[PDB]
């Protein structure tokens, strides 16, 4: 005796409740590496990701943690290693953090904690290990090492000028102060060493922006996703256009899914995103599509070769492919009222969740991270889906996001994610 | 103005020819390591995946050409450095292995030539460099390092002693000879340095039977995979049970797909498969289903945590989903005779192919590659899809594997992959 749960469509056995009803391991992630190494960003963008797949997790940033006990920054003479009371602000204001990574992981659900400091120290790690262990907590170390000067240059321009801790100073006083202070960890600074001291360690070491590896002992399936989408990031500008299907028959029509062709509205849209591209004067532009026709009929306008993904296809309706939202309220009341409360995990009968198609998309991300320029040409649900995961919406907030017709969402990164313009191309479609 | 393509069911652009009608890189992966390294195994491991996968591989064991070309091996004497004879027969060896890549990647559509020879000196692996510049290929190392005294004695045990270079030997002295020619290799032996000779080769160095990995210079979405999957298997024992559903009411009216439940046929089978794998006796045992109620049924008699995976419910028939395949032939001819003779990349109009399938199942090969003992009950077209992985069925034979009702398939490594064993658990079922 099984039944199906009704959000979901997932079949569970009976569960004929007696009279009285009663009712693995989390993992640090440990950033390693000199300041302006890519650590924050790392753990945001990793954060993102894990997140969006659905692995709850969180980034515990000690030097946010040290900018609110210390309330404002004024030189690098704060991380000179001769200074007592800022080594004990510092020391425990990673106490503070482990505190709340302890909290997160062990009383609020989250799976993975990513622990931002230098944490350059063996005496530091030690330090961390000891409580992860005492904790039952799985430590995987990520360190990020660059000896590029103009990479350094580069990231302190991009990130460190405009931080809060620089308000009170111009670009070339800003850059010089982090030079300096860059310098005071380097005489106590240990690399992790997974050929001796460091065997026993599950690590990472990410070299010369992503060109070079170093992967030691991966313990589990989260690790090793985590390494995977590690070796596949890169951190070269590039922009992501991505659209619906120029209007279809069946939007005219207001019946959900199918694979009905452009209306006259649709094709007109596919030449104006024509000239839109043209006018974006890029080098070299991939399109891709999925299999449905209203979106190949869209790129077919374009007169760039273009790519089909299957798992780029519209939310499958199931029982409900091809209904107007009329005939879905008359002929599966409950179904419209399921699906209205839960809208991310709902599945329709015989169809998909967008939680289904997060799981359908993960390769498509994987391979977007892998691009350089690219227009997706796809169709809403989708939209929805890869837009959530470039902008860091939540799951709930996922299928709400605003996808209208005839619309291009143009993303392009800005400091630790990605920037959305919105570029309506002017050609009318229903509502 | 396009059109669904007849099997596949893909959106084209119609062609109205004119009268005349008028009709990237390769990629070399080159294996690098001393003799009993599990160069081979990798070779064929891999090239098994990447076929599965829809990338034309093929391997090249210069062991094999010189076995052909040499005749009957009588000792390591063949293999001293101070051999001029067998050297130059090792040399023309690899040149005639270097000549059949050449032509399966230039003329055969091969896309990936797997180059599986010891390549321990830089003045080798430089000769392949120079072949693959000048062929425009791609080339991709693959160093495995073992200094491990107990893994390479049962290296050798399990694949050596049993070659036929040792027909003529017994065991000690099979192991004794081999020992001998592995030394042969070690003074001239250049590891692969990424840090330093080899900056700017791509490659993976796997270290300590996957303990460790160096990673340089990924090129592409190719090598990518290919390290993803090598990051990824393991060497250790195992087994993998695969069966169907029990069998299903939708079974007793020969009407496909369905999300039907046990009948009490099927309901018997899930007992005698609980009593199977008690018989197992195995430490610990992971049970993975599909989502569809009749894999969840049969699970539930067993009395294990058990885990859903929507990637592994039973192929999308589409609009043929619940019809009888008389009803099919009436209705829909056409589509009846297109399947028949296109099995594999058929696609059921509005549902899925064979080849769909495939790419669903790409997550649960990667996850089976990192478990140790599993059993899958799931579907037909499911087992036989990842019976074609494990087994190397090809995509044209895929759809055709035998995988009868209420029988288990246990699938157990020997040497180069997998045995197969068939136990049927003597409940009847429809035909
Ligand atoms: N692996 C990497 N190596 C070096 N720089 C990187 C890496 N990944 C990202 N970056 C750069 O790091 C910059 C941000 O640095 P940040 O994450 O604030 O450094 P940290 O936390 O180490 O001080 C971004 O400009 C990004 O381009
Ligand atoms: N990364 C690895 N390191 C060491 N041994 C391995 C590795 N992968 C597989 N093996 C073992 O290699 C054995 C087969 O060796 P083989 O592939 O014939 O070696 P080679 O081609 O280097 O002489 C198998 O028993 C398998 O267990
Ligand atoms: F049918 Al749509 F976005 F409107 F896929
Ligand atoms: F319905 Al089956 F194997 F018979 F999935
Ligand atoms: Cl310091
Ligand atoms: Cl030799």
């Amino acid at each position: 005796e099984l039944t199906q749960s009704r959000v979901q469509k997932i079949w569970v056995p009976v569960d004929h409740r007696p009279s009285l009803p009663r009712s693995n391991s989390p993992t640090v992630i440990v950033m390693v590496g000199l300041p302006a190494r890519g650590k924050t960003y790392i753990s945001k963008k990793l954060t993102r990701y894990l997140n969006w797949i659905g692995v709850p997790t969180k980034v515990f940033n000690v030097g946010e943690y040290r900018r609110e006990a210390v309330k404002q920054y004024s030189s690098y003479n704060f991380f000179r290693p001769d200074n007592e009371e800022a080594m004990k602000v510092r020391k425990q204001c990673a106490l503070a953090a482990l505190r709340d990574v302890k909290s997160y992981l062990a009383k609020e659900g989250g799976q993975i904690a990513v622990f931002d400091a230098t944490n350059t120290t063996r005496e530091r790690r030690h330090m961390i290990l000891h409580f992860a262990k005492e904790n039952d907590f799985k430590a995987f170390f990520i360190e990020s090492v660059c000896d590029d000067p103009t990479v350094v240059a580069s990231n302190i321009m991009e990130v460190k000028i405009s931080s809060p801790d620089y308000k009170d100073c111009n670009s070339a006083e800003a850059m010089d102060d982090f030079m300096k202070r860059i310098s005071c960890y380097e005489a106590s600074y240990q690399p992790l060493d997974p050929d001796k001291c460091d065997r026993d360690l599950s690590l990472i070491k990410v070299i010369d922006v992503g060109r070079r590896f170093l992967v030691n002992r991966v313990q589990d399936h989260i690790q090793s996703r985590i390494v995977y989408y590690l070796m596949n990031i890169h951190v070269q500008p590039r922009t992501i256009y991505l659209c619906r299907h120029g209007e279809n028959e069946h939007n005219l029509q207001g019946r959900i899914g199918g694979d009905s062709g452009l209306s006259s509205r649709g094709k007109k849209f596919a030449s104006a995103l024509s000239k839109f591209v043209e006018e974006q004067n890029l080098k070299d532009l991939r399109v891709w599509t999925s299999q449905l026709k209203s979106t190949i009929q869209t790129a077919e306008a374009l007169r760039l070769p273009y790519e089909q993904w299957k798992a780029l296809n519209e939310i499958d309706a199931g029982v409900c492919e091809e209904l107007t939202y009329e005939e879905i309220r008359d002929t599966y009341p409950e179904e419209y009222a399921l699906r209205e409360q839960d809208k991310y995990y709902y599945r329709y009968p015989t169809g998909e969740s967008y939680q289904d198609l997060v799981q359908r998309l993960e390769p498509v991300i994987m391979e977007l991270e892998r691009q350089e320029n690219v227009l997706v040409i796809c169709h809403q649900a989708v939209l929805r889906c890869l837009l959530a995961y470039f902008l860091d919406k939540s799951a709930e907030e996922m299928p709400y996001l605003k996808c209208p017709l005839h619309t291009v969402l143009k993303l392009t990164p800005v400091a630790y994610g990605c920037r959305v313009e919105s570029i309506y191309l002017n050609v009318e479609s229903v509502c």
